[PDB]
């Protein structure tokens, strides 16, 4: 509440570009499209959001909550899904930058996503999420662009 620009993004956030290292994941990135989300605030410590993904081979629909969400400062976790996301970097006024990582048995995940608060992208919104990317000592190659291009989408629900 003590932060209405949640509540002016939330409902709807965009990803159009990402930044990773695993070929698998990096491989299909650069395949798919621009993707679309809603987040909800359960509380400080636990939020609830949700992914939504066009793939032409099978759109990909679902739900999911975030739970003790305070590690470190303001961090999402979720003890089942071995997965968390902390603000990277938001202004929802053109672009969002977060830090995404996925640890698996064994092998542990770092990558970057940029958001769009608009289905169009922001040559600095782009920019800023490069300079971060090179921070990490990225190549183009491991930072694919995504297109607006839309075959599936997801309901207020
Ligand atoms: O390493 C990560 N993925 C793997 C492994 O995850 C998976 O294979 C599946 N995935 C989840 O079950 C999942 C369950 C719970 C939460 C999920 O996000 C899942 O994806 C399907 O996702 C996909 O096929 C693709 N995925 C998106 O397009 C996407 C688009 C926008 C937003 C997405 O989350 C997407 O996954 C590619 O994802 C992958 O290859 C990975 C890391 C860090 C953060 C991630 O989100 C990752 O997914
Ligand atoms: C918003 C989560 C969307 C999840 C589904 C889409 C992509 C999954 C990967 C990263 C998205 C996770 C968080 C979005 C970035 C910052 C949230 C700030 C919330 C706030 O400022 O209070
Ligand atoms: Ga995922």
């Amino acid at each position: 509440m003590t932060v209405p620009d949640r509540s002016e993004i939330a409902g709807k956030w965009y990803v159009v570009a990402l930044a990773s290292n695993t070929e698998f994941f990096l491989r299909e990135k650069d395949k798919m499209k621009m993707a679309m989300a809603r987040i909800s605030f359960l509380g400080e410590d636990e939020l609830k959001v949700s992914y939504a993904v066009p793939k032409p081979n099978g759109c990909r629909k679902w739900e999911t909550t975030f739970k003790k969400t305070s590690d470190d400062g303001e961090v999402y976790y979720s003890e089942e899904a071995k997965k968390k996301v902390e603000v990277l970097d938001t202004d929802y006024k053109s672009y969002a930058v977060i830090y995404a990582t996925r640890v698996k048995d064994g092998r542990t995940l770092h990558m970057m996503r940029l958001y769009s608060r608009s289905p169009e992208v922001s040559p600095a919104a782009t920019a800023i999420f490069r300079k971060l990317a090179g921070e990490r000592n990225y190549t183009d190659e491991m930072v694919a662009m995504l297109p607006r291009q839309e075959e599936c989408t997801v309901d207020e629900v």
